[PDB]
């Protein structure tokens, strides 16, 4: 019993965590065979980002402009290039702790587990969803760049989020490791900020299911709604519409509970248009959509 | 910016997290040195738990009843003994991955990171709080005996739980490392249950700081108390007692954020008697308090 925001393991992914030092920047890099990534604004000065050249930048760099420490062992860094907005170091030694990995690109909506990392030294592990703007709501402090997001899945790391920069609402950007962002942003200085947010509805209610799994059940009902006519309700208060897939993913759950995923949205609605009226579910006053259905089997 | 319940990276403790076998029961262990730690109860079949004598039930074993399993290499067991609520299975392999650690008894009020695990592997690492009544609100399914929280202090991991059973109401109760319960709980089928608990009050206090560091500003005033009339409203509203010794572990967030102790007391009075009114501290509509003053400094 219980229901926490529980983060996978990080093990695996603290022994690929290293220092990469270029000029006077300290960031932290992802040390993956003989391969070290790591945000590419690693070889921007301060004035540089109003509009970084980056290909400029890189030719006006070599091997030595980089300092590259896993632990107290220097890495001799043997080759340099740009992919997208990430930058490959190419080190002289094969990571021995490489665990088996994958690149994945998430979806908004889906979570994942970040390693907060400072100077490459892993100092601590939380659970994030991707927003449906792009954006997350970590915890990061500068010097904090070159952190990764990932999910493992029995052996294998997917790593699928590299941290890059904090936009102006406290909120967090990044890319995939590939060096493609999330969302709507840039590795320059612009007055970008987060787009307008959603509440992942599918998440709501495979929370509600672990709720009602750990013995919350004040907010069930006899009703059932379409889901034409809960959609209604979701568009009112800022919601993702729900799917039929949705509804098919959220089987298992309204299976082991023998809730109908409609008798369920009929609950979410009356939650919606009443609140709470002082009750909490799971420990909570908020409507909780950082669980995924799949965060919630995990775990029940 | 942002804040999240963070816990330690839980590499270290995953090299040491092992799987003992006795009988029909698997459960995890945790491998230091030559010695091997997990709850007592191990040695038990479920109808030995009314009244069971576990001198009797260890007499009446041996080294080779017990199987040890790191990862797929199993280990041989050599010596065993109970101290108070905890076995040491004695095995012929130090442990190569053992950290610097020790063993703590942490206060109620005090965090740590627990590293869920099934049959030695692990699952998932969150943050939990001792609370006042010695109980933990985990999230352990049946099979996560033998999990450990900790803290992690510069290289050396400070041990200082054991799971050992749920209690009726969903918490978690369990021992420190040396075998010694939390609270007044055994280890045999009773009716116990989880005493009154209170709300850990220089913790929300620490957490309105890191709140206030994070932009959140609306709930400050211009107002002080005194402290005994701050502890006259905390009692009404079931909080513990702030006593001047929590005033001064405050004293760096008060001095960052240039509000005094007793002006978030003051605030402190009002969300107790006016509630939130629709708003939200940190993403919560509720007052946290399972972050301690460290955990805030740590994370800002
Ligand atoms: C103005 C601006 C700054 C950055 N920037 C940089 C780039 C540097 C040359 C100032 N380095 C970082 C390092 C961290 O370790 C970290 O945590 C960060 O958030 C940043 C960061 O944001 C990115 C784009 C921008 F337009
Ligand atoms: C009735 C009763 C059960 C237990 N008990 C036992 C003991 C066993 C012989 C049934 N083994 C566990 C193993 C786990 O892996 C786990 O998660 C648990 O919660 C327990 C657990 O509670 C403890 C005291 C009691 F009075």
């Amino acid at each position: 019993s219980g229901f926490r925001k529980m983060a996978f393991p990080s093990g695996k992914v603290e022994g690929c965590m290293v220092q990469v030092t270029c000029g006077t920047t300290t960031l932290n890099g992802l040390w993956l065979d003989d391969v070290v990534y790591c945000p590419r604004h690693v070889i921007c000065t301060s004035e540089d980002m109003l509009n970084p050249n980056y290909e400029d930048l890189l030719i006006r760099k070599s091997n030595h402009n980089f300092l590259v420490q896993a632990g107290n062992v220097q890495l001799r860094v043997i080759g340099h290039s740009m992919q997208n907005c990430v930058l490959k170091l190419k080190v002289d030694t094969a990571n021995p702790k490489t665990p088996k990995y994958k690149f994945v690109r998430i979806q908004p909506g889906q979570t994942f587990s970040v390693l907060a990392c400072y100077n490459g030294s892993p100092s601590g592990v939380y659970q994030c969803a991707m927003r449906p703007n792009f954006t997350i709501k970590g915890s990061f402090l500068n010097g904090s760049c070159g952190s990764v997001g990932f999910n493992i899945d029995y052996d294998c790391v997917s790593f699928c989020y590299m941290h890059h920069m904090e936009l102006p609402t406290g909120v967090h950007a990044g890319t995939d490791l590939e060096g493609n962002f999330y969302g709507p942003f840039v590795d320059r200085q612009t007055a970008q900020a987060a787009g307008t947010d959603t509440t992942i509805t599918v998440n709501v209610l495979a929370w509600l299911y672990a709720a009602v799994i750990n013995g919350d059940r004040w907010f069930l009902n006899r009703f059932t709604t379409t889901l034409n006519d809960f959609n209604l309700v979701a568009m009112k208060y800022n919601y993702e519409p729900l799917t039929q897939d949705h509804v098919d993913i959220l089987g298992p759950l309204s299976a082991q509970t023998g809730i109908a995923v409609l008798d369920m949205c009929a609950s979410l609605k009356e939650l919606l248009q009443n609140g709470m009226n002082g009750r909490t579910i799971l420990g909570s006053a908020l409507l909780e959509d950082e669980f995924t259905p799949f965060d919630v089997v995990r775990q029940c």
